[PDB]
């Protein structure tokens, strides 16, 4: 058996165990976003995508504005939403690994600045608060560092490893013969799609599947389905898993989660039956049909605004149109429910106003993935030798291992201003201030550059100095 007989298997049994998910994403889409999910391949590009269900889209305002808040709350493209760590704190009391740590957060925040990154972060947490599910990939490039492929749900198959994890990855994508020989090359594409190429039919769209798995510790294949040929498109290895792949909420051993889609996908269902209904009634109000009565002598255009029907006045019937139906309808109590329920979605989707859970998955792989192509590009100086190729953690300033430091904060301050206050009573009060020490605890906290802070070294010869110019001058004075 050859590999491609391999990956075609697991995608069979991949495509089979999504089966069942499929259902519930396709009312998801048509009933909150329908321009997210796209499970037909053929439909890749052919933009027509009606609003088929959403009479009243108050769920697709919701996700969007939970997808934006998100953003804004995590990782805001204001700059700062995270700083780096190393996991020995004597290494980080050395200014030269400050100082590097430093350095290493303006490369990471100014290059992934300069990449489409922020993009594809709002597509994954829009399709995740809707879906339950959402994943991006990260890969080198030339124009910029880091590239962020995008997949929206329907396209791409999961798997979960051992660890609760997500880490195998597939994908049907429809890419044109000019991408291909773009990003593959002409050799390495199969007969048809050489033979394509060389009648330059460059836009025709052709199949193909990407994919992701572990074994470098992951390895990644691309080859052509349609094309039965054994050759393979092109294999290679990947350090770290470059997958971001964030569940709302998993039930157990799972490789989807449901999220508040799946929640509000009942109630927006009846809200759009709710409105449909409350507009045929307020149609029927408006417009009723009339009920013209026989010796009027209408003729067609005789209720025309402003015409002046003349008729006999011997016979003494209701020679006036009435409406067809009596209605009596109260839209008071309708709506009552209508908004009832617009506001039940709302604060389904927090629009009012998990989110920790996107440090570990949204976040942790793709600092971490990010992290090795840029120091395999060599876009960041070499480390000090007080650390050797450290898988360095992260501390992510928007919430995550932040408060310390402003209560640590909190703490000096009350500790200072205890010496400080005192210190107008007792000048040997201020003799328990460790000053030297007290500027390293307030520095860590306060996320400063490491410059600001003099070294050791530093401080000593100038107190050195110090002393030796005033005793040099008070021995005279003796």
């Amino acid at each position: 058996e050859t590999k491609r007989q391999r990956y075609n298997k697991r995608l069979h049994a991949l495509k089979t165990e999504r089966s069942s998910w499929e259902g519930s994403w396709r009312d998801i889409s048509d009933h909150i976003q329908p321009w997210r999910s796209r499970f037909c391949m053929s439909d890749s590009n052919k933009g027509n995508r009606h609003n088929k269900a959403l009479v009243d889209d108050t769920p697709f305002k919701a996700s969007r504005t939970l997808a934006s808040g998100m953003m804004s709350g995590l990782t805001s493209p204001a700059r700062p939403w995270f700083k780096l760590a190393i996991d020995n704190p004597e290494l980080m009391e050395s200014a030269a690994v400050k100082q590097w740590l430093y350095l290493v957060t303006q490369r990471m925040q100014s290059v992934m600045s300069k990449s489409n990154l922020y993009n594809q972060l709002h597509q994954l947490y829009g399709e995740l608060g809707t879906f339950g599910t959402s994943c991006i990939l990260i890969v080198e490039d030339k124009e910029d560092v880091i590239r962020a492929i995008p997949m929206t749900v329907g396209t791409y198959y999961l798997a979960t490893s051992s660890r609760g994890m997500v880490d195998t990855i597939y994908r049907e994508m429809r890419k044109t013969v000019r991408q291909l020989v773009q990003e593959f090359g002409l050799k390495n594409c199969s007969n048809s799609v050489q033979t394509m190429y060389d009648n330059d039919n460059l836009e025709a769209w052709v199949e193909v599947v990407h994919l992701i798995e572990p074994n470098k510790p992951y390895r990644s294949v691309y080859y052509e389905s349609g094309c039965t040929e054994d050759k393979l498109l092109r294999e290679s290895g990947f350090d770290e898993f470059p997958g971001v792949a964030p569940r709302w909420e998993v039930l157990g051993d799972d490789v989807y989660g449901y999220g508040p889609g799946h929640a509000a996908l009942g109630p927006s269902r009846s809200l759009q039956v709710m409105q449909k209904k409350k507009a045929q009634a307020v149609e029927k109000q408006i417009n009723p049909p009339m009920n013209v009565p026989s010796s009027s002598k209408s003729k067609p255009f005789s209720l025309l605004p402003g015409s002046l029907n003349y008729y006999d006045a011997a016979m003494g019937g209701q020679q006036m149109a009435q409406p067809s139906q009596s209605v009596n309808l109260n839209l008071n109590s309708i709506m009552e429910d209508i908004v009832a329920h617009q506001t039940s979605i709302k604060e389904t989707f927090y629009a009012d106003l998990v989110v920790e859970r996107l440090d570990t998955e949204a976040l942790d792989p793709m600092i971490d993935r990010v992290f090795g192509i840029m120091m395999r590009g060599g876009h960041l100086p070499p480390p000090p030798e007080e650390i050797q190729g450290v898988d360095l953690n992260v501390q992510y300033i928007s919430v995550m291992a932040q408060a310390q430091k402003l209560v640590g904060i909190g703490a000096i301050e009350r500790i200072t201003s205890f010496v400080g206050n005192l210190a107008g009573a007792d000048p040997s009060a201020l003799d328990k201030l460790n000053i030297d020490q007290a500027i390293d605890q307030y520095s860590n906290s306060v996320s400063a550059p490491p410059d600001i802070i003099r070294t050791d070294d530093e401080v000593a010869e100038i107190r050195q100095a110090r002393a030796q110019q005033q005793q040099q001058a008070q021995a005279m004075e003796m």
